[PDB]
Formats: C-alpha cells, structure tokens, sequence
C-alpha cells in the first residue's frame, strides 16, 4: 500500500525480532501476534494487555508452537501466515476510511486470520480471538481530529429534525465544519432576499457546474450570528433532503405524503430556512413531460414565507418559475451565481488534491491543476469551467499511475521467466523427478526476490506520480478523450492542422490564428472558440479542416457537429428528412443544433452551405455566435461557449472546382492555381448576407480542385479504405507511387475524379486481399503499397 | 439579540457581582447559578428554591471552587462556559416562542450547559440537573401576552369543527385575531350575496397577489360584533383547509370519503358558512386535466343553500365553472377584489410595517414604504403592485442589516491582526518556546478586547435602522432586482434613456416623460404606463431606447420583451424562421404574443412592426393598450399592466438609414439628420391603421446611419466584445482612440458598416488575448485600448 501509521509499522518488525529470539525463522502468525503485544502499549497491545496478554507472555508461547532453537537467522522474513494478517488489516483500516494503518488494525487483521499460529497463540493464553479484535477497534481506529462537545437545546424542533434530516447549522457548532469555497459575494445577497416576509425566498442561479453547495455553507454561519434581522434571529437551516425522501418511499403518493409531513411541521414559518437544491423537480412546470407537482402545496407555501426557502437551480431552469409568477415569483427573487470564472475553478481543484491521492497522482503538479483549468475553458470544453476541470486533473491522476507498475526497469522479462519455471518445475514433480523439479524450484525462488527487488524498485514510478498529475499528463488526457500537450496542441495548432490539409494553406493559418487566441485559456467562453466562415464550393477542403481543428484544437478527432442550412428552406431535404411546410427551422432551433452541441460544447459546429438558407436563419445562429447560447428545446440552453463555429458556403464553384491542366499553355496549371487563390475571397461575399459573417473569427477561404487535388482526392479514399481494414488487424501503407496506378483509371476527363476510389478497390483493397489470401503478406505484418516500373507491386515488412 | 425581560437580565447581572464577592473574578457558571437563585423567586430562581437551593448554598459551592481570594477583579467579565449559558436560553426561549427571554429560560439554558462551572456547583448541591430544568419549564410567565376565556362548552357543533379545519371566531373570542388591514370595501359587497339561502355564495375574484385572505378574516369579526342580519345571527363561520385533506391520504379515492363526510357535516345547513380558499380546484370542471370533481355532492349542496360558502378565486380561473352552470350560477354571484393600485398598495405596507419591525429595520421609513410601492410599479413590474411593495421594504428590511453586523467603523483591520497573533503565538509554543509564545499570547488580548468594542460600536448601525427601513435602502433592493436610486431612476429616466441612445433626442425624452410622469402611481395600473409608436429604419436608436427604456423604468435592462407582428401574419419564412406559424392572429392572441408577456410583466414588450401585419392584430394590440390585460391561451390573464407597449415601425426607411455623402456639403450628415427629424412623423401615417395607434402615449422619433451613427455603433460593438470576456474577469475599457483604428477597416462604400464586428474582432479581441499571451496586461488590471499615434497602443490601470 504505502501510507502506514507509526504504531503498526513497529507492530511489524518485532515480529521478526522474535524470529530470532524464539528461534522460529520464519514468522508466522505466532510472532504478528508477538509483535502486536511487543509493541507493549500501543492499541495493538494494549488490546492484548487487557485481555490477560503480557509482551512476555505471548513470545513463550509463541516460542512453545515453533519450539526454540532451530535459528541460525535464515531469511527470517514472514511466511504467508503472516502476511495474510497483514492484507487484512489494510482493510480494517479502509473500513475506518483511513488512508493509513495504525495498531489496531493490524490486531484487527491478526485476528481475522484466526488459524494458524498467532490464533493458537492467543487461544492458549486464555484470549478468545474475537475478544481482542474488539478491544484494539474500541481503543481507536482511524487517525481524525476536530470534534467538541457539551451543550443542547430546543423543544419546538422535535417533529421536524426527526423525519428528515440534517441541519446544516450543527456541524459547523461540532466543529466539522468545511467552508466550502465559493463564490462568496452570492451568500450577502441571500439575505435581503430571505429575511423579508414577503418575497422571502431565495433563487439562486448559475450551472451545476459551479459548486452552488459552496455557498450554501456560507448561510449556515451567518444564521447563528448575526447579520440576519433582530426578531428574525434564532434562525434554523434545514435541509429537504431529497435521499431522506426517496429512503422509505416506493411510489408517487408516498413521495407526495413525506413532503406533506415536512410542510405540516412547516409552521416554524418566516423564521425557518428550508433548503431545496434543484428546485426545478418539484414545481413540475413546464416541458412535455414534467416532473411530480409537488407546486400545488408549495405555491402558496412560498407566497405565505412558511415555506421561506432557497432555490439552487441552473442555466436552464428559472423560465419554468417565473411562467407561475406571482406565487414563485412573489416569492422568488433572483441572484447571480457565476458562469465560473477561471480562478474560482483552479481553488477547487487544489482542494480535492489529497482525495485523487487515493488514486495516488495528485496532490500536485501545480500547472497542472491550473491545466485542468486554464485547458479547461478552451479544451474540453464539454461542460462548465470546474467540471471539465476536475476530470483533466484525475484522468491524468490516474494515467500514469497506470504507467506506473508496467514494468520493473524492463526486468519484466525476470517475471516471465519465473512463470516458466514454476510449470518445468510443476510437471517434472508430477512424474517425480523430485530433484528434477527441486533446482527448478530453487531458480524459482531466486528469480522471485530478482522479480520483486525490481519491482519495488519501481517504487520509483510511485514517488513519480504519488504527487505530480503532470502538466503534460493533465493536458494529454484532455486530448486523449476528445498545460503541455493541450498548450503544445494549441500553440502548434496549425501545424497539426497543416499534416490533414493539403493546400488552403490560407485557410488554415486563418482558423489556427483564431483558435489559438481564444484557445490560450484567455478568451471567456461566451463566444466559441473560433466563429468562421470556410467558403469555397463542395470539395475545396472546407470540412477536412474543421475536422483537423478537432484534432489540434480539441487534441483529438473526436467532437464535431455538423447542421445543413440546406434543410433550412425547406427545398433540399424536404423529402429526404421528414416534415411539412411548417417545420424545418423548429426542428433545427427546437432541437437538433442545440441538442447536438449540449453533448459534446466543445464540438467544431458546421452550418452547412449558408446561401442556401434564407438570411433570417443566421440571425437565430448569430446568437450562436456572438453569445455563445442560445435557448430552445423547452427552454434549455446550449453552450456553444466551447464549441467553433463553421459556416460553410456556396462560394466560387467554377474556378474552385476547375483543374490545372493544359488549357492553352503549361501556365494553363499556374493560372488554375493563382485563379483560385483569388476567386474564394470575392465570391464569399456573394454567398451570403453580410449579418451573419461579421461574428466570425476570421474569414477562412479554401481554394479549388487542382489537377494535384487528384492525386490529393486518392490519397484520402485511399487512406480511409486501408484504416477501416485496420480494426481486422491489418497494418497498411501506401506508397505515393501506388496511388499513381490508381490513378491510372481516373484521369478520365470525362468522369472527373470520381473513379479513384473503384481503382483504389481494384489496386489496394482487392491487391492486398489477393496478398493476404495466398499468404503473400500478413495481418500484422506491416504492408508497404507501391508501385515498381509501372504496375503495383505490394510488399511486406514488420 | 434585543429584547428580554428584567427576570432575566437581573439574574444575569447578579451573576457577575457573585462572582467577585466570592472570589471568582472570571464570572463562572458557578455564579450564573448562583445569579438564578439571587434573583429570589423569579422561575428559575424558584426552579432552584424548589429543589432545595439558596443562593446561599449556590455560593458556598462557589467558594468552594475558587474562593476567597480573586476578589481583586479581571474586569470581570463571563467565562466562554457562561457566554455558552446566554446562547442556549436564547433557544430555550424561541422554542416557548417568546423572543424576548424571561428567567426560565435562563435556569434551562443553565442545564442546557450540563458540564460547567454551574452545573457542577448545581451536581454538588444534590440536585439532579434535570430536576432543575423540569422546575423552570413548569411554570411560565414571559411567554403570553393576554387573552381571554373562562371556560369552554359545545353541543351539536362537535363532530364537524373537529376534522377538520378551524374557526376565525374561536380566536376572536380570544381577541386575538389579526384585521386584516385589507381589501376592507370587499368585505362589506359580500352580504346581501352571502346572507341568503340560495345563490348565497360569494365568490371573491381578484389578483392572488393582492391580499384577497385579508378580506376573510373581515367577515370574522364582522359576524360576531355586533350589528348584522338575524340572518347571519345564529351562525357559525368555518374555515375548511386543503392541507388537513392531503394529511393522512395519498390516494384521490381517499379524499373523496374524507370530503363526503364533510358534506354530511354541511348538515349546519342554511346557517353555516364554509371558507373554501382556491374553491375552482373542487368543482374540477373545464380545462385539459381538469381537477378531482367535488362537484357531484358540492352542486346541489350550493343549490339548496345548506353550502353558504365563500370562493376564492383569482383573475382568470372563473371562466370554466360558470361555464358549467346552472346550479353554478344559482350559486355564485360575483364582487370585486382589487386590482392593484398604488394607494391601496400604501396601507398594506404601513399596516405591515411594525410586524417587519421583526427585523428592526421596517418599520417605516415613510418615504421608503412609498417609494417600496411607486418604485415596484417601474421597478419590477412582473408581480402585483402591492406584493412587490412589501417585498422591497422586507428586503431592505434585511440589507441594511447585513451592512450592520460586518462592520467595525475600518477597524475590520483589527479582527485580522488578532488572529496572526494566535499564529505566531500557536506554533512558537509548539516548539516552545514557551515565553516566545507567551508576549503574543499577551498581545493577543489587548487587540481582542479592541476588536469587541469596536464591532459594538455597530450599534450605531441598529439605530439606523430599528425603525427606518432606509428610503436608499428600499432603492436599493429594488436596483437587487432589477426611494433614491430607484426614483433618482424615475425622475432622471430621461438621462437614463438618454445615456444608450446617442442622438435622437426627440424620441428619449417623448418615453421618458410619459413614463416618469406615469410611473410615480398618477398614471393608470391596468394598461402599459406608457405606450409608444418607435418609428425610424430598421434599427438605429429604435430598439435601443426600448432598452434604455428597461433601464430607466424598470431598472436594468432584462426588462424588454420584443414581438414581432410580421410574423403574425407570416406570408416570409417557414422552414427559416419559427416553427408552425399558420392560424396567424389566432397564434398570437391564442398563444404567443399573450404567452410572453405572461412571462414578464416587467417589460417594455416591443411590438415591432404591426404596420406590417393583419389587420386583427392591431385590435389585439388596442386591447393590451385599453384594458391592460387580455385573457386567452387556456383563459389565463396577462398582465401589460405595469410593461411599456412599444409598437414599432419602419415604413420611411430609406432616409432614415441613408449616410451622409458630400456632393455640395460637408453638413451633409447634419442634412441627413434634419430630413429625418421630420421623416418619422410622415412614417406614422404610412405605416399604420388609426384604431389602434392613436392609444399610444407618445410618438417616438429615430434616425440613421448618417456619416455619424457609424461611429456610433463601431462603439455599440466594441462593448459587446469586451462583456462577455468580463466573465472569465477580464476588466476592459476602450477609449474612442482604439475604436478609431477598427473603423479603419469598415468605411466601405460598397461593403457597409457590418465589416465593423470582424475589425473589433482584429483590434480588440484578437488584440487584448495577444496582450494576456505576452503578459503584458492580465485579469483584474483594467485594461485601456488606445490608439495615441495613428496605431493601436496597450496601456494598463487598476
């Protein structure tokens, strides 16, 4: 384990002392217990010096089950007696959730492995087992402090307290109390807004996504003393437990009869706080599938102030109170709870540290909690600002703990071999061949304390991570899923999006400018990361960008939306997607775009082909972009605060789809070229109205289809094809050459570009299946595409 | 706290002088025990006597303890053990209710406080601790406050009053029942429809939301002294609670029983009345789920009179029930409950103001309950104009003391310095160190002390506020929200409006005026308090001054609705704009347009274009504007009552977004302005239908592009872009100068104005992430975008 007590360490080694001592060179059971009591007064041994169990009176039993003497110092470690005891009180320690192992627990242990020789031990002395296993949990368990006592009072409180549940309020009096960080300029606020008698009631709104329970301890100190009013003092804080209500309770109208109890007791009115977190579930308002009305006792429970309350709701959920207004609204009031500013974020973080040391990483690096945070806002990107967070921090808090126990040095070879000698060993003794299997044992056993020197050697990969999350680390879990490598990925954006682009250099210098400004960890999110226009026609490199920002920018592939404004004017998907004339902008607004992006906020969102939709579309979306939000889908809302806005156009097509070739001279190729690169940026303009383009972080133009976009067209069906055999287990490259005999049977002019991918199936996937079919080649095998003289030629390789 | 009775503080004080003369010059519980007993025959000094105690015998245990010496004093003063006593009687009290502690609650605050000074001297002097709190509870005084009775009798009566629900009269005849202040002239409509035995249920419609309960207790008192019918002689009033129903079932088969035997106990018939508040949920007729359906037996029970019963119903709830008839309407028979105005707002304040004076602070401030009430109608606005009223003088009726109890006068300094020294103190002595914790141990007391007197000098703060609820104070609750900086809005809502809306001078002060005027309660409460016509382009100064409008009235600017009438007729947009339109002017009084400013009443609700609508629609909106309300959409009520109608237009267009040229004049931008103060008041005619329009209380003119605005609005979106990054806390300011160089990059004549986003974007957004990338600004540094030689410069402030 590692994280030991004191008491129980020194438990441990007079075990071994009495090895000697008694002369049993090995300790077992006998000599853990020896210990145990050796340790004289510890918890272990006092338990056992109340008993009846002398230090002495132990080791000459101890010594009358072993005998003495037959030392002579042999190895005298434990046997696996001894160490059974020792797994065990690991565990009565866990029990006492402590992250260490005192005394007691290691009698506790001792006890539960109550055969063998301490067990014998112990029932010959007089000491029924179970006995001593009591006495050392009775003594002390876990290592905690902050505790008080004297003092009670109240009468009045009895029904209530009772049913449900905590109140807040008496553990900060029992000194258990926690703070808890916040988002402290809300908990002032709370009070003009609850010690009324009028509109007593508190609604606090942020994201869920921010803590709010910070604030809520907060309330707890200000309600014993003083900054509530005069006669408005002697103030209780009870909470509405929501496990107290569901424990006990297996149906609709049990539910309903627990929060008819609570608001019975209710009649400590106007001078109790009640605390509902979620406040939404209750009221049961709205959407077309509403929550349990719980409102109709509530409302005027809340107009009243005998229900003097405080709400902790979200981003989404206020617009189904304030729609009941005035008996929520006469009632409710509202307060700022944070869309959570960067600092507030890295706070929590560090203080969660101790607790993913239990998954043994962090505590610690320090960028790296700042990563989690700083990252946080720009990658990943998928929730709100501590969330995201905390889940940087610990997968990397765990990522290399993973890392961690890979190997010895890379003596993992010593344990391999060690395997094998137990089977030659094993299988000999069965034909026995006594000593056919005994120098097998013998090499056995060295190999062993070979195996484990260097495996706990690699304790090294323990002081490595069991405090460090690592900067890198906290970064590289961020891109694995969707500091250093988000910092690296966001810095050398471009040249990550340069190696899956090919051409537009112009635009993708353009999107990686903007990302990476906002992309620093220095840009809100209240905008996406990157609003764009990707113009040039259908085939130009527009998307395979925005795929390429989802690598670089988010650190994987991974999160990409994609809406057409095509189906936007009901005219290109009106029969290929289901609806009406009345439909399409309310399924996209309504739902699809909104729904898509609260999955993945982080998502590059491609709205498709702009000019075909009408301009009164991009207005709804110019929110999306200028605001980071929009409201819809029963009034939830979407942060398009993560996500990078890619408007797609119908920008330019003749020139942006025209070949190099021989037009009228070899300057036909370097006219197709300096055409395009001047064609994308005028006719942007002319695919779109100029209200929706503005919001944009920068305008990313992508020019044609070269003749060189060919043979660019082969080498992404070529590598997709070849990446989808992968998952069978086929390792495949082609060669630039191999793409040319492809492209062979595809230089039609008459066809354009679109037989590569059949002779693609005829040269690469057809070609390596009738390898792979006579044995030629292999899966797993490494497998070279190529192209010798003139005709295919497929090779194969490690 | 703030209030107790002399029992009490006289046993507190003759603790301390026992102390001393016994030789304890640290007040001991001991001595607070003793203080009981010496305070003679009060209830806890009696409690003390019964069991067996002097203070004579308290005294000798004390002395005992300390003794003789100690008489050289301390200053003295409690010990934490005493400081404990204090707190618990506190509780001991509010749970026998009385905030005002008398002297048994100090004998059991005493017991509560069972390990101590005291209780050991009360342990030693063999008696037990808990015959001595039984002793204090047993006899109370301090508690009451007087009522009367004598004896108690019933008859027949028995069964039905039970169940079950109460009666106002029993605690009249106590005379302890409450006015209400009311909603008076509603009591009195009641008797010749309640005081007969047929079609003699009165039926109070009213808002919820306006104090209707008030109304009930009226008849209360009424019924019993001492003038009325021989008719309502010989009767008895019920109030039957909906809570005692729910208690005990869970099942709506349940209810129904229990609500059978409470039409066999009806059986008082022909002189008994029954309160049914929220009667319309019985009767369970009407809507689209309706309600469990009283009705059968309650019908009938209303037709022949045996059910005399009060409804309480509210604006838009009677519609389905008389629709059932005919037994209904032989029942029912309506009166009128307020509908809020301000006057009537006023006495619920003042009437309410000493039970607030339950938080020391309202009751009064005279000005500050007035200005509660005119500065809810702007400020604020969604609720009813008495409810909201209350509230800001509750809700002040708390902030001020908040801002109580956080002060020493700056000596807040103090409180910080004293703890460093435990520090210090604390981990020198950990070392010890002993006397290198000694000195600042001593110098900690000395601040300590300092600390205290100076936080108690913040009983200035309670004599602030003990009655006043600070006139600033009610403002200021009212800005929380959304006299002084409420009304310092109301009277300066010119400057306010004027303050957003940059030029166009003529419209600002055409709302502003009729607004402040209005507002200050002069003006109608069941229409918008201010209509207006906005005309000028699309945009420019339009929408803008709508929401300086929010502001200015109603105290920021989340108070704008804004519908569009064009789409109340939709002929544009399908599948790009809103989702299923058709039924068009059905869809806005049936639904949308009603829906939303049911949401909020505290709006300016914007009704852009109605020029361009269906002719209905302005009958619609000539409804908003007369009667202040519409009831559809399921026959619920919607309040404009306390919104701004605005109805906006842009018919003249052209002139109005035309930009300044040359050609013969550089005075060409003031020649686009002076066509366009004129272009506005042609555009009204144009634009719209006369039955609707002539209801708006002001004409509000607007104007264009010019050379002029555009600078103007480079100025608009420039803080759009630095808000939303306020959020992570950056803290930016923009002078003109960085503006400058943006508009650089947007003065086109062939590619507008709209270029002006994407150049913010370039100059200040891009710009101010480039800057927190080097370091040379950051978050929390206030950070100045210039232009000071023709280029953009970086300058940081605090």
């Amino acid at each position: 384990f590692g994280r030991f007590t004191e008491r129980a360490q020194k438990v441990l080694a007079l075990a071994q002392e009495e090895a000697l001592r008694l002369g049993h060179n090995n300790i077992g059971t006998e000599h853990i217990l020896l210990g145990l009591v050796r340790e004289g007064e510890g918890i272990a041994a006092k338990a056992l010096q109340a008993l009846g169990l002398g230090s002495e009176k132990i080791q000459k039993e101890v010594e009358s089950l072993i005998g003495r003497g037959q030392e002579m110092s042999q190895t005298i470690h434990y046997t696996p007696r001894a160490k059974k005891v020792i797994e065990l009180s690991m565990d009565e320690a866990r029990k006492l959730g402590h992250s260490y192992v005192g005394t007691e627990h290691i009698l506790l242990g001792l006890i539960r492995e109550g055969e063998g020789v301490a067990a014998r031990v112990l029932n010959n002395l007089g000491v029924s087992l179970n006995k001593a296993r009591q006495q050392v949990l009775q003594l002390l368990g876990s290592n905690e402090t902050g505790s008080s006592a004297a003092g009670t009072n109240s009468n009045a409180n009895t029904p209530t307290l009772d049913s449900l549940a905590r109140d807040l309020t008496a553990i900060a009096k029992e000194d258990s109390l926690d703070p808890v960080i916040g988002r402290s300029k809300e908990i002032q606020r709370v009070i003009e807004v609850l010690s009324r008698r009028t509109k007593n009631n508190p609604v606090l709104i942020g994201e869920p996504g921010v803590g709010k329970t910070a604030i809520a301890e907060g309330l707890a100190q200000q309600i014993i003393n003083n900054e509530v009013p005069e006669i408005l003092r002697d103030k209780r804080v009870m909470t509405l437990d929501m496990g107290t209500v569901v424990a006990g309770t297996k149906y609709r109208g049990e539910f309903e009869d627990r929060l008819k109890k609570v608001m019975d007791e209710i009649r400590q009115a106007g001078n109790i706080i009640l605390f509902i977190d979620a406040l939404h579930t209750l009221i049961g308002a709205g959407g077309a599938e509403g929550a349990i009305d719980a409102s109709n006792i509530l409302k005027p429970s809340l107009a009243r102030g005998e229900l003097q309350c405080i709400g902790a709701t979200t981003l989404d959920e206020y617009r189904k109170y304030i729609e009941k207004d005035a008996a929520l609204e006469r009632r409710f009031q509202p307060i700022q709870v944070d869309q959570p500013s960067v600092d507030e974020s890295i706070q929590i973080l560090q203080g969660l540290r101790d607790r993913y040391e239990a998954h043994h990483r962090v505590s610690i690096t320090d960028d790296a909690i700042e990563a989690a945070v700083k990252l946080s806002d720009r990658y990943i990107s998928d929730r709100f600002l501590p969330d995201k967070a905390i889940d940087l921090i610990d997968e990397a808090g765990s990522k290399v703990r993973l890392r961690s126990f890979t190997t010895p040095p890379n003596l993992k070879e010593l344990e391999q071999k060690l395997d094998e000698v137990r089977k030659e060993k094993d299988a000999a003794v069965q034909s026995q061949e006594f000593e056919k299997a005994a120098s097998l044992r013998d090499t056995e056993q060295r190999l062993r304390e070979q195996v484990e020197d260097t495996k706990k050697s690699w304790k090294e990969k323990q002081g490595q991570e069991n405090s460090e999350v690592t900067v890198d680390d906290i970064a590289m879990v961020v891109s694995s899923w969707t500091a250093q490598t988000e910092t690296d990925k966001l810095l050398n954006m471009e040249n990550i999006l340069h190696s899956r682009v090919i051409g537009q250099d112009e635009a993708v210098v353009a999107v990686a400018k903007a990302v990476r400004r906002a992309r620093a960890g220095l840009k809100d999110p209240k905008r996406p990361i990157g609003s764009f226009i990707f113009l040039g026609p259908t085939g130009v490199g527009k998307t395979e960008l925005a795929r390429a920002l989802a690598e670089s920018i988010f650190g994987d592939e991974e999160s990409m939306i994609r809406i057409d404004m095509s189906e936007y004017m009901e005219k290109h998907s009106t029969s290929r997607l289901v609806g009406s004339p009345p439909g399409y902008v309310g399924y996209d607004e309504g739902g699809q775009l909104t729904e898509k992006v609260r999955r993945k906020p982080y998502s590059v969102v491609l709205l498709d082909e702009i000019e075909k939709a009408h301009p009164d579309v991009f207005n709804i979306l110019l929110q999306v972009l200028e605001d980071g939000r929009l409201t819809d889908s029963k009034g939830r809302t979407v942060d398009f605060r993560n996500t990078i806005l890619i408007m797609t156009s119908n920008v330019g097509a003749s020139e942006l789809k025209r070949n190099k070739y021989v037009g009228f001279n070899v300057q036909d190729e370097t006219q197709n070229h300096k055409d395009m690169k001047d064609k994308v940026m005028g006719e942007l303009k002319r695919a779109f109205r100029p209200e929706f383009i503005n919001r944009i972080d920068e305008i990313i133009v992508f020019h044609s289809l070269e003749k060189k976009h060919l043979t660019e067209i082969v080498s992404l069906m070529s590598d997709q094809l070849t990446k989808r055999l992968k998952e069978q287990d086929l390792s495949i490259e082609l060669t630039d050459a191999a793409k040319a005999k492809v492209a062979e049977e595809g230089v039609d002019l008459e066809y354009g570009a679109r037989p590569l991918r059949r002779a693609i199936q005829k040269h690469v996937e057809d070609r390596l299946s009738e390898e792979l079919l006579r044995g030629n080649i292999h899966k797993g095998q490494h497998i070279v595409l190529d192209v010798e003289d003139g005709e295919f030629v497929v090779k194969t390789t490690a």
